[PDB]
């Protein structure tokens, strides 16, 4: 009973967080095996944040300029390299707390947990989604760079995000663990506007199925629709188009509740057209889109 | 930038979770030092869940009947006792991962993180609040009993909740770590209706200050009010009365934003009277009450 925005347990990731300092800038690093991953903007000065040439700035840096501290103990840096927008600091000690891990590049719509950190210390954990405009609506202050996003599959942590930038509109941009930014964002203090923040339709449907499983059923109507009819409505409301792939992924939720996907689309269509009329669904007065069909199944079944 | 429902990092608590089995019932235990804490209803049979006499049922149990497993290794039970609605299983080994800890009994309005567990394994972490009717709106399935609620102050975990029951209305009831239920709830399969779920006014105000700090300012009006006038409005909308103690606790947020507490009360008064008019605040279409003034300060300052 109940449905909450739930994050993965953060323990496995807390054991990886370290502090990285270069000159006067301190941010967070991710220590996995004998490598510490951190945003390359740790090497940047204030007078050159507008147009930094990272290859040129990195030439002035040596192994001893990267100060890596794990808890209150210093790690010895024996190598450093730049991979896209991340630095990889080879240390002389493998992290004894290295969990089983993978690096994955997620697609928009996919959710993940963020372990927000400052000075290599965790402050909190929250659930996020890669928005369709490749931003994330996080909670990050100065010093949070290098904090990571991840998913967990039993004992394996799939790292998907590393925090790099705050856009002038208070939304967030970052990279996968290969240093490639999600979206068109660049690690420089320049005008970077985000595109349309559309709603993740498949996630809203999954959340409506979670609502039905938990007893919130007022929004269920006597209607049905087609993928094409639904998508005309979705386009009007800045919702992502629904594909047959999305219909297939919602299959288990459709099977559990006995509500066909296209019937749930018709319910969503009426909620978009009429609003909630001051009513709520799973304690929300808006349509939640940061639960994937996988998250709903996981939470509703109790996967550990 | 940004404001999220954030949980404490769960690592310190994950290292305490164990599985406790008595007969055919398996639930979660909290292993701190050489004691495992778990709900006493682990000893109950199905044919006696209506009116169990726990003292009498416990007489038929011995140390060897409580199976405690930490990871995949079995703990040896050398003593057992009942303290209110929790059992304390003395084991022969101190938990090597025991964090610094305290047991606290929280008041309604206070928030905490829950590490939901099944079979002694963590499934997720989410943020909760002790409702004014002493229930919690959690996300718990069968097998989640013994999962705990907690707050963290740097290196010290203050355990405040242990999950025991699901009420017929899908809300949750449990105890502090001394085994005393929050509210009037009892650990038996009987009719237990919850009282009025009123809104935690001081928390809503704190969240409105967080909204102002993060740029959502449309709701700020040209008005002010008094504690007495505000409280008449709060009573009408099933909001908890605001006291001078609450005004004092909001002081730091008032000082940071330059918005007097009574002016923020007047803004809240107009939001209650007029609604949001299809607008949102910190991505919510309703007034959020599960952030305390302390949580807002913590998140907005970056405490680790
Ligand atoms: C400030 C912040 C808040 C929340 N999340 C992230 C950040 N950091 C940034 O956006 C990085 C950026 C940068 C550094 C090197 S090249 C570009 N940033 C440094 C801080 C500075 O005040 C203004 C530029
Ligand atoms: C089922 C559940 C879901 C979410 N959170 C908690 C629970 N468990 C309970 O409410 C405990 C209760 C009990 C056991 C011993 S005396 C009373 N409960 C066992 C399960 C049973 O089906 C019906 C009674």
């Amino acid at each position: 009973s109940g449905f909450r925005k739930m994050a993965f347990p953060s323990g496995k990731v807390e054991g990886c967080m370290v502090q990285v300092t270069c000159g006067t800038t301190t941010l967070n690093g991710l220590w996995l095996d004998d490598v510490v991953y951190c945003p390359r903007h740790v090497i940047c000065t204030s007078e050159d944040m507008l147009n930094p040439n990272y290859e040129d700035l990195l030439i002035r840096k040596s192994n001893h300029n990267f100060l890596v501290q794990a808890g209150n103990v210093q790690l010895r840096v024996i190598g450093h390299s730049m991979q896209n927008c991340v630095l990889k600091l080879k240390v002389d000690t493998a992290n004894p707390k290295t969990p089983k891990y993978k690096f994955v590049r997620i697609q928009p719509g996919q959710t993940f947990s963020v372990l927000a950190c400052y000075n290599g210390s965790p402050s909190g954990v929250y659930q996020c989604a890669m928005r369709p405009n490749f931003t994330i609506k996080g909670s990050f202050l100065n010093g949070s760079c290098g904090s990571v996003g991840f998913n967990i599959d039993y004992d394996c942590v799939s790292f998907c995000y590393m925090h790099h930038m705050e856009l002038p509109t208070g939304v967030h941009a970052g990279t996968d663990l290969e240093g490639n930014f999600y979206g068109p964002f660049v690690d420089r203090q320049t005008a970077q506007a985000a595109g349309t923040d559309t709603t993740i339709t498949v996630n809203v449907l999954a959340w409506l199925y979670a609502a039905v499983i938990n007893g919130d059923r007022w929004f269920l109507n006597r209607f049905t629709t087609t993928l094409n009819d639904f998508n005309l409505v979705a386009m009007k409301y800045n919702y992502e188009p629904l594909t047959q792939d999305h219909v297939d992924i919602l299959g288990p939720l459709s099977a559990q509740t006995g509500i066909a996907v296209l019937d749930m689309c018709a319910s969503l269509k009426e909620l978009l057209q009429n609003g909630m009329n001051g009513r709520t669904i799973l304690g929300s007065a808006l349509l939640e889109d940061e639960f994937t069909p996988f998250d709903v199944v996981r939470q509703c079944s109790g996967v550990t």
